[PDB]
């Protein structure tokens, strides 16, 4: 059976598409406002050199900080999100921030050369740029694999925004108070996604797509964990806080 999208479900999708269009600039016109990217010579991938310089950290920190602000804006427009207590809203935002950023970044990722291309060459990020920010291949390699796997699903924008919403409204995040409420909200989003796929997504892969999408969420949890481990080590580097931002410090601290 392929039940049609209810009037409410269609409304949820419209609201999410609008939220994304208002919080994701496909032209990346704000990027020149971030601290400039600095790419030092490190063809050997020296951890000692990378940690002593962290030349790309200021730029990527601003990029991520900026993105967290956009994510907060997006999340506030998710139907039902504002019904939660502020305590639960903040817990959900802090816990999923990095995951949603990895998800939304897929829009600028390109399989042409396995990079995130944001306009001009200065704003093209490769594996080597992330290592210059203090992160290791233990995170980067699985991240690139994740980006490629996601690109291959060829998600409709409707599916993409629903996935980010579902990721944020997760009842199994540490410290959530009203898990039942959060679960009701996520279920409404999950059923909307499942219905949209069986109804609007053409074959091949009509079905199976939902399961592959849910598995990506599991993949994100793992990446989240590894990122946290690496952030901790990074915070041990003297004078590192100045290269970040208050928002990044709170969310990842
Ligand atoms: C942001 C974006 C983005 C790309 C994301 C990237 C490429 C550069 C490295 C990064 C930012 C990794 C990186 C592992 C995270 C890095 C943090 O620890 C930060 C240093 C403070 C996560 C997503 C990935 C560009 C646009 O797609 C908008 C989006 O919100």
């Amino acid at each position: 059976l392929r039940p049609k999208l209810s009037e409410e479900q269609q409304r949820i999708i419209a609201i999410l598409l609008d939220a994304h269009h208002k919080t994701y600039d496909p032209t990346y016109s704000d990027f020149c406002q971030f601290r400039p990217p600095v790419r030092v010579n490190d063809g050997g991938g020296s951890v000692t050199l990378e940690l002593s310089q962290l030349s790309m950290l200021p730029h990527l920190a601003d990029l991520v900080s900026y993105s967290i602000q956009k994510v907060i804006g997006f999340a506030k427009m998710i139907p039902g999100f504002r019904d939660l207590t502020s305590e639960d809203q903040i817990v959900l935002l802090k816990s999923s921030a990095i995951e949603v950023i990895m998800l939304r970044s897929n829009e600028s990722f390109t399989m042409d050369d396995m990079s995130w291309t944001c306009g001009n060459q200065d704003y093209k990020y490769r594996v080597s740029d992330v290592t210059k920010a203090g992160h290791s291949l233990e995170l980067i390699e699985p991240l690139i694999k994740f980006q490629v796997g996601l690109k291959k699903l060829n998600l409709h924008e409707e599916e993409h925004v629903l996935l980010m919403a579902i990721c944020i409204v997760s009842p199994d995040r540490p410290g959530v108070q009203d898990a039942a409420l959060i679960e009701a909200i996520q279920d409404r989003l999950s059923n909307t996604l499942q219905t949209y796929i069986r109804c609007r997504h053409p074959p091949p892969g009509s079905h199976l797509l939902y399961a592959k999408m849910i598995q990506k969420l599991a993949d994100l949890r793992s990446l989240n964990e590894e990122h946290s481990k690496q952030y901790r080590c990074l915070s041990f580097q003297p004078e590192c806080s100045m290269k970040l931002t208050p928002l990044v410090l709170e969310v990842f601290g």
